[PDB]
């Protein structure tokens, strides 16, 4: 009964792929994609963009329960990300790729979703994130403490709905420096900040080719 | 805590009948009918037609949760079929009988439902099936990759609802070569392909007497 | 982790009262009242009438989930009765008392609720009951094979709703010989068969003072 | 798998903070705040007021499922309080503070919520409380036996809704002597008994600065 992808790795499973994990407060467990290569391996993936094949402009229930496929574009679901990040102290790794085959990454030494929320869904799965390092620059620390906002559930610090306006779903403030669940607009676009944006690397008008968000215990 | 009917058999239960199984991600478990005779035994039944006593023209929730009785005509439910087929690599056995006491079978070396779906219900319990052998001919490989479609939830490649039109529930494309959840029309019928059809054996206008779909780990 | 009140007794708990039980397919478990005196003890109570303090003219959800208190008048809930009676072969004991301090009982060697139902709620928690003995006479064997009917969910063999007409909830045919979830009308009443009726003992116009329905493995 | 904060303490965790507990009939478990200092420690917190940062004028579902954060103002949820208080015999400790830095406490040797309810939600999570001692005086024993009432679900002994009228959620009679889930009105207020009231200490027109309700096995 591994609790995450690091337990899977330490048990002797060295190959990238889909494995069963059993978080402390999710004993039924569920399947995840494990990255067993990045910085020694043991990363549990919870988000991937790579080809714009999956619609990410989804409502609250979809972002709670998850959508897409573990072998392609997917969102694991905030209920699962909560179950994972509350059972130990996790770091976040974000891998990015542009349409010119360029790559960069952001590492956060602390990452959590609704860590102290009695009802994390009610409380809007608030983001805990700290301690940046990497090549992509920081585009997430400004989002620390913000609730998750979708097109049909607004908990941001804007007078309008940030998720509706920037066609995504994120821990929006007023509104964002990152938007990895945005529209797959494929590189440079005329529209403002409504693509797969990581502003610190490629600004507010470049939708990235590939994103992967994953967690490992520190 | 057997995970399926093969575990039940290997534990020393050799009789056909109803047993408790406990899939990896369904730890509460549920009761299934075990076929302990076919090709050495250890088959978990998830579909049976035999007398048209049970209505199979049911909606999404019915095909998710299951209906009928384990000792007669039933559908185990896609949530249970998902839980079973994701915990190991399963083969599918389909037993068929006509109203002239003729029998045939289809064996598939690979069978799965929503194998990599984050939310298999959202994703429409897509069919994985490959490697045919048997006497009935192949009527399922064309359905590989298709989502499950009911009269009240359309995910097929038709401009209309295949489930509504052919009075069934299946991994419809545009529309089908098999329709084992179709109406129990009892043998030859004037209506087109809306019966218990296995086209490769008995064509598109013969509703079979008996069908049984069951799985065993390879 | 006792599965029922017999496990509780055999573990060395000899006192009547409330205990935790953990049925095979209900691993979370729940509290029940255990009768540790009747015919050696080990009986799991699922119904009690004694003072008409609790309303038994309730809808489908109430009879699924249960109502009242374990220490007084209650219905354990059909989901729990299903979980109990499907994990082994149970007998039913029915204790009755009139308002003249007279007592009688009915014993059934076989009792079950939705024993082979894929979805027992969908299938209406059909009654399995056989092999009568006792002093009260038989008022249940005619109900064998019937689905459970409430005022807001009709699955009986009447043109009207038996539960609505006889102000109860039961495995109604057309309509009943027993009605222990009927109105607490307190002894003889002018109204026809809408009280706590056990017809074989006290006929169709006498609402009993006390009823208790309980199960033990054979 | 500690069942409560006393198990956490006895396992060798001596620090105040958030821990995972696994009640008998809530095996998935959940996180709670443990008080490891008060009278030897081992107290499971289920309510805290301290700064009026969280809205406590919430409906039935919120008081069932819980709200706020474990590290600040929160309500653990009646489903969790039921799961905790039914697995053993618990005492209640209530810590109070006024806006003049004055403190007092109420100890109850017996505390429970829906202890014998078949469906504690249906039954309205009725209060069991007895055996007062402390400095704050008794403001809860009059509430013993009363169901929990919210603005959108009335089970009190008033002709109006006590929760609506006194802007809280409590085991209201007609109506209250305590109201710790009332509005955070900050000390003396003109409005009648609609603040964080503990009448025996600070009367019906003083909203307390701090409240903490917590349980430990006797
Ligand atoms: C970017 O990486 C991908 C995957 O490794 C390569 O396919 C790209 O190479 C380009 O496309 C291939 C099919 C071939 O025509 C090659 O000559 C091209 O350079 C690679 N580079 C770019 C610029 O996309
Ligand atoms: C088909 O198989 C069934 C079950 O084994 C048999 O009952 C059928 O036999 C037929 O019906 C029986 C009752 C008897 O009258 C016999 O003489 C018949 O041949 C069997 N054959 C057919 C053609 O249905
Ligand atoms: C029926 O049983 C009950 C419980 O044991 C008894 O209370 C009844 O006794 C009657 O009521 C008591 C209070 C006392 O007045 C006695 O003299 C009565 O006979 C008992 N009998 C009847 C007829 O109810
Ligand atoms: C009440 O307790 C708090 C926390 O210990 C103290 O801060 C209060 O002290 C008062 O405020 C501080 C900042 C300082 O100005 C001190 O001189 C004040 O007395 C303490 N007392 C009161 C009356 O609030
Ligand atoms: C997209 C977004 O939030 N952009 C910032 C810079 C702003 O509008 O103030
Ligand atoms: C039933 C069905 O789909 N029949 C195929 C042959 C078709 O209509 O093209
Ligand atoms: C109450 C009930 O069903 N009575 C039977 C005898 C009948 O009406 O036929
Ligand atoms: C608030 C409350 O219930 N007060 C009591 C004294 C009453 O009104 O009778
Ligand atoms: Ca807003
Ligand atoms: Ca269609
Ligand atoms: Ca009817
Ligand atoms: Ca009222």
């Amino acid at each position: 009964r591994p609790r995450d992808c690091l337990d899977v790795l330490l048990s002797g499973q060295q190959d990238d792929g889909v494995y069963s994990v059993f978080p402390t407060h999710y004993p039924a467990g569920f399947q995840v994609y494990c990255d067993m290569r990045t910085d020694g391996g043991g990363w549990t993936v919870f988000q991937r963009r790579e080809d714009g094949s999956v619609n990410f402009f989804r409502g609250w229930d979809a972002y709670r329960d998850g959508f897409g496929r573990l072998t392609g574009e997917h969102w694991l679901g905030l209920k699962r990300i909560h179950a994972l990040t509350t059972q130990a102290a996790y770091e976040l790794h974000v891998d990015l790729e542009d349409f010119e085959n360029g790559t960069a990454y952001a590492r956060y030494g602390s990452f959590g979703v609704g860590l102290f929320s009695v009802d994390p869904e009610e409380d809007g799965y608030p983001l805990t994130v700290a301690d940046y390092s990497g090549t992509a620059g920081d585009s997430l620390l400004k989002h620390s403490g913000m609730r998750f906002t979708t097109k049909d559930r607004d908990s941001d610090h804007s007078e309008n709905n940030c998720a509706a306006f920037y066609r995504g779903a994120w821990w929006y403030r007023n509104c964002h420096t990152s938007n990895l669940n945005g529209q797959y607009l494929r590189g440079a676009h005329a529209s403002y900040a409504d693509g797969v944006e990581w502003s610190s690397w490629t600004g507010w008008q470049y939708s990235l080719k590939f994103s992967e968000m994953k967690i490992r215990p520190v």
